[PDB]
This record gives C-alpha cells, sequence and structure tokens, in this order.
C-alpha cells in the first residue's frame, strides 16, 4: 500500500490543495480511494467525405452507417487468488518460456535516441498534452531529460514520483511522454527486438501481416491432433493477477546492472502498484489505486498479453494430456513431470498455437482439451459467451476458425498456385474507411487517409469485388503522387507511392515462402476473386441494383471528388479492370 503509491498521491495532493476532499459517495468497490480535485473536459468518430462519396451504395445499409455514431463495470470487478497447484504450473511454466524465448535473444535497454526517431515518425505511444505542446517538442528540449533523469534515478533508488496512469470492453491508460520513456527503456526490447516473432517464440506472431495470418493457420492445421480451438476470454486486461505479474517481471532474472535494477522498478512500481486519475460527471478528477489487472503502454501490453497467453494455453494443453490430475497441489513428481514434458514436447506445442496478445488458436494432441478447464478458469481466463463449465466449440476446417478478426480463404489463381487471403465481412470493413480520428484534417490529409485504405484494400482484400472496385476508384479520385497518411499506424506495405502491382508481386509472389514459383503477375487481370457466392456470404454487394448502378457510372463519382480537390494531376485506375478495358 501507501509506502510505494503515497509519494506520487502526497504530489498530486499539492498541485490541487484549493480542492483535495474524501469523498463519500465514491463508487469504487475494487479499487482503493483516496482523494478528488475540480476538472472541467470531455474527441468523436468524423466520416472521411472523400470514402463516403465514393461507396455510395453504402450510405443506406445500417451496418455501415451506425459504425460512425455515438463497460467500466468491468475494471471495478476483482479475480481471487488461484489455487497452490495452479500458482506451482504457471510459476514453472514461466520459467522455462522465459528461457526458451532468451536462448536466441539478448534484453538490452532502449535508447533516447531510438525513443526520439519513434515520436519523430508518429506511433500511438499514448502520452498527454501540461509544459510542451506534442511529443515531438518535449522531445528536443532538455528540461524534459532533466525531469526524465530525476525519476530515472528515484527508480534506480526503488522509488516513484511522476508514473500515474490515466484513464479514458475497452479502457485505455495514458501517462506522461517521460513515464512512458522509462518503460520503453526497460522493457522495449521485448518489441524492438521481435521476441513473440513466430522464429523466436514458436506460437507468437508478432511482424508477420495479415497476408502470412492465414498461412501460419493452414500450416498449424497440418499437424495431427483434434479440432482447432479459438476461445476469447471475456475482458482479459482485467483478469491478469498479481501472480501473473511477478510470473512476467522474471524477464528481469536474464538481465544485469542497471537494466535489471531499471527493469525492476517498471515491474514493482508502475505494474504491481499503480496511481490512476479517473473523469467522474458527479466533475472531479478520482486518484484510485489497486496492485493487480494490465495497464502498461500498448506496446508492452501487447507482448506480456502474449507470453501470460502462451503460459495459460500450454497449461490448458498439459491438463489435457492428463500431465497433472488437480490444481488444488502438485505432487513432488508431478513438478518433474511438467518439467520433463516441458524439456521433452515444450517446443512442439508451442508450434501447435497461433497467439496475438489476448487472441489465440490452439490445435491439441485431441479433443480432452475441449474439457480441460479448471486450470484456465482458475487462473481466471474465463471464456467469453459460453458457460464457465461446459466444453468448447471445436472448428474442424482452418478457414472458418476467427483469428485477429480475420478469417481466411484458399484462392486457386488461373495458372494453379494457392493464395490463403485475409476475409472479414464486408460492412465493417467499408464502415471503418469511411471514420477519421480526431480534428483538423484538410481535404488533402482526409484524401491521404482515403488513399491509405484503397492500397490496404488493393493488397489485403483484392478478392473481394467490391473492394478491388471501390479501392481504384478512391486512387483514381486522388492525385497520384499525393501520399498514403495515418495519425496511428503489424507490416503495413501499403504505406507507399509505389505502383499497387509491383507491390502485390512482391507481397505474395516474390517474398511469400509459401509460393515456390517466383513468376511475376503482368497485370491485375490475373489476379482472382473468391467465388460469386462466397463474396455474397462475406456481404458483397455483387447482384443488387444499387451496386450495378454504382459500378456502371463510377468515372461520374471519381470526377465528383476530382471537382471538389481541384484541377491536380490523376490517373484513371479503372482499365486495370476487365468491365472498363473497352
Ligand atoms: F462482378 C459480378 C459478379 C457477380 C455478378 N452477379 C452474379 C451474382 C451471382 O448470381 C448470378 C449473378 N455481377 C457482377
Ligand atoms: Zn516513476
Ligand atoms: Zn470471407
Amino acid at each position: 500500500n501507501l509506502d510505494i503509491i503515497g509519494k506520487r498521491i502526497e504530489k498530486i495532493k499539492q498541485e490541487h490543495e484549493t480542492s483535495w476532499h474524501y469523498d463519500q459517495d465514491h463508487p469504487y468497490k475494487t479499487w482503493a480511494y483516496h482523494g478528488s480535485y475540480e476538472t472541467k473536459q470531455t474527441a468523436s468518430s468524423m466520416v472521411n467525405g472523400v470514402v463516403r462519396l465514393l461507396t455510395k451504395p453504402w450510405d443506406i445499409i445500417p451496418m455501415v452507417t451506425q459504425m460512425a455514431m455515438t463497460f467500466k463495470e468491468k475494471v471495478d470487478t476483482r479475480t481471487q487468488e488461484p489455487k497452490e497447484g495452479t500458482k506451482k504450473l504457471m510459476k514453472i511454466t514461466a520459467e522455462w518460456l522465459w528461457k526458451e524465448l532468451g536462448k536466441k535473444k539478448t534484453p538490452r535497454m532502449c535508447t533516447r535516441e531510438e525513443f526520439t526517431r519513434k515520436v519523430r515518425s508518429n506511433a500511438a505511444l499514448g502520452a498527454i498534452f501540461n509544459k510542451w505542446k506534442s511529443a515531438r517538442e518535449a522531445v528536443e528540449d532538455s528540461g524534459f531529460w532533466e525531469l526524465v533523469d530525476k525519476e530515472r534515478n528515484l527508480h534506480l533508488e526503488g522509488k516513484c514520483e511522476t508514473c500515474v496512469y490515466n484513464m479514458m470492453s475497452r479502457a485505455i491508460w495514458y501517462m506522461w511522454l517521460g513515464a512512458r520513456f522509462l518503460e520503453f527503456e526497460a522493457l522495449g526490447f521485448l518489441n524492438e527486438d521481435h521476441w513473440f516473432s513466430r522464429e523466436n517464440s514458436l506460437s507468437g506472431v508478432e511482424g508477420e501481416g495479415l497476408h502470412k495470418l492465414g498461412y501460419i493457420l493452414r500450416d498449424v492445421s497440418k499437424k495431427e491432433g483434434g479440432a482447432m480451438y479459438a476461445d476469447d476470454t471475456a475482458g482479459w486486461d482485467t483478469r491478469i493477477t498479481l501472480e501473473d505479474l511477478k510470473n512476467e517481471e522474471m524477464v528481469t532474472n536474464h538481465m544485469e546492472g542497471e537494466h535489471k535494477k531499471l527493469a525492476e522498478a517498471i515491474f514493482k512500481l508502475t505494474y504491481q502498484n499503480k496511481v490512476v486519475r479517473v473523469q467522474r460527471p458527479t466533475t472531479v478528477m478520482d486518484i484510485i489505486s489497486r496492485r493487480d489487472q494490465r495497464g502498461s503502454g500498448q506496446v508492452v501490453t501487447y507482448g506480456l498479453n502474449t507470453f501470460t497467453n502462451m503460459e495459460a494455453q500450454l497449461i490448458r494443453q498439459m491438463e489435457g494430456e492428463g500431465v497433472f490430475k488437480s490444481i488444488q497441489h502438485l505432487t513432488v513428481t508431478e513438478e518433474i513431470a511438467v518439467k520433463n514434458w516441458l524439456v521433452r514436447v515444450g517446443r512442439e506445442r508451442l508450434s501447435r498455437m497461433a497467439i496475438s496478445g489476448d487472441d489465440c488458436v490452439v490445435k491439441p494432441l485431441d479433443d480432452r482439451f475441449a474439457s480441460a478447464l479448471t486450470a484456465l478458469n482458475d487462473m481466471g481466463k474465463v471464456r467469453k459467451d459460453i458457460q464457465q463449465w461446459e466444453p468448447s466449440r471445436g472448428w474442424n476446417d482452418w478457414t472458418q476458425v476467427p483469428f485477429c478478426s480475420h478469417h481466411f480463404h484458399e484462392l486457386i489463381m488461373k495458372d494453379g498456385r494457392v493464395l490463403v487471403v485475409p476475409c472479414r465481412n464486408q460492412d465493417e470493413l467499408i464502415g471503418r474507411a469511411r471514420i477519421s480520428q480526431g480534428a483538423g484534417w484538410s481535404l488533402r490529409e482526409t484524401a491521404c487517409l482515403g488513399k491509405s485504405y484503397a492500397q490496404m484494400w488493393s493488397l489485403m482484400y483484392f478478392h473481394r469485388r467490391d473492394l478491388r472496385l471501390a479501392a481504384n476508384a478512391i486512387c483514381s479520385a486522388v492525385p497520384s503522387h499525393w501520399v498514403p497518411t495515418s495519425r496511428t499506424t503489424a507490416t503495413h506495405e501499403w504505406m507507399t507511392t509505389e505502383d499497387m502491382l509491383t507491390v502485390w508481386n512482391r507481397v505474395w509472389i516474390q517474398e511469400n515462402p509459401w509460393m515456390e514459383d517466383k513468376t511475376p503477375v503482368e497485370s491485375w487481370e490475373e489476379i482472382p476473386y473468391l467465388g460469386k457466392r462466397e463474396d455474397q456470404w462475406c456481404g458483397s454487394l455483387i447482384g443488387l441494383t444499387s451496386r450495378a448502378t454504382w459500378a456502371k457510372n463510377i468515372q461520374t463519382a471519381i470526377n465528383q471528388v476530382r471537382s471538389l480537390i481541384g484541377n491536380e494531376e490523376y490517373t484513371d485506375y479503372m482499365p486495370s479492370m476487365k468491365r472498363f478495358r473497352r
């Protein structure tokens, strides 16, 4: 309690000393309360007019249009302590997993220089507005780094003053850029040096890209075993136990010198003890603490989520295989059986999984996995939309498994080569491309965001008739040389001014390890679509009157957007499609 968080609390107390009141009508049951103080403020979703003008048929589809319009009672729940058998399974598994992840990697500190390059090329690092405007300005000023230095030396002393979370099934915990630096310095190596790559972790997919995930799931499907399981956890971040946070900290056992002490302090002072500020309407700022749950930077959150998910799923596999009999207590010889399973088959069992933070697919040895629920439930990783003790539904076909919000099709080219392509309901793809975040967008910046979605569709979703047509229309309506942009950046090969056919060939043919024949494709007409009925099943409007009129009259829509943008240099991309080619 207060010896580790007090200083941070003490400090905030004084910045609002003409406001501090121990409110008595405070809602928190599971968050420890400390006090309140005066504040007054809230960024909703804006429409991208370039994408909307070129997707007119979707103006009357509520699944698209409702996406642009508009539980914090899950953060305020608690998770019971796991039993001694569960705690032992996790500690053995975590010890073993860090060693395996560390065999071909060296933990190291990330640098001011690396941090500065990050901010000067924009990533969602989750900082705040104060003393400096943007992140870009604070990183150039030496005052900031003196602030960073004071905290840095405070952390080496086992103490914390300024590392405080700000809240805003989603809950995002912003910190000041300084606290974000110190987290990146100590733990950025997990992401920067690709600890969760598939090559390094066997279960992981970090840095893969949507064009690889289907091939990875098809490779898991080739293993002998049972159904493919893809259980979602109900609110994963809220189910992270203090025992989980202590198993994650064991990465520090692999460190040395300064780095070890700096990493130990992030885990002790900011992860295993937290201070948060929350906006209440009744409008005060509440200063609450708790020891458990996930509240880190989103990039460190991804790697530690992947780690603890890999651990949980290996333990569920051990349970299905009868490695241990009960979670109440491991015998002395059960401990040696678990250790020996890990050493003997651990790497094979990791290769049976695809894990992306809280998202997993597992192809276990057999279907005993389906009813192996005691460890999973007792670790607190309770499955979503199924009754606590009901067996998991198994998927018989890798093409029907959900993963990273997608499913995957096998698509055969006219020349016999096999593509495994990513897919999701087309209403979701169109509805997302019609949304922008934040204020002060010029027409040119709105156009370049539309172009980013269009190029993503040409590379990932070329097999959907409506998206290849709409992508060609947007790229025809935006000036040819204008550069695609985003405000929150997986691999993003569509973010380029290179010819999209050249990028398609590099991604799907040249650099694709599942494609033996490297013959380049010479035109978009060589590049296939889903079957017409499969395209409709996944949300295509082909066969509707609205869609036929849109496709026939597309040059009129393109010219409407060109007239709004004005006299600029444009290319007509529609003749790359058979139907507009004379
Ligand atoms: F590009 C296309 C693709 C399909 C289509 N219509 C067909 C959809 C399936 O039932 C027969 C008609 N029109 C244009
Ligand atoms: Zn601190
Ligand atoms: Zn599909």
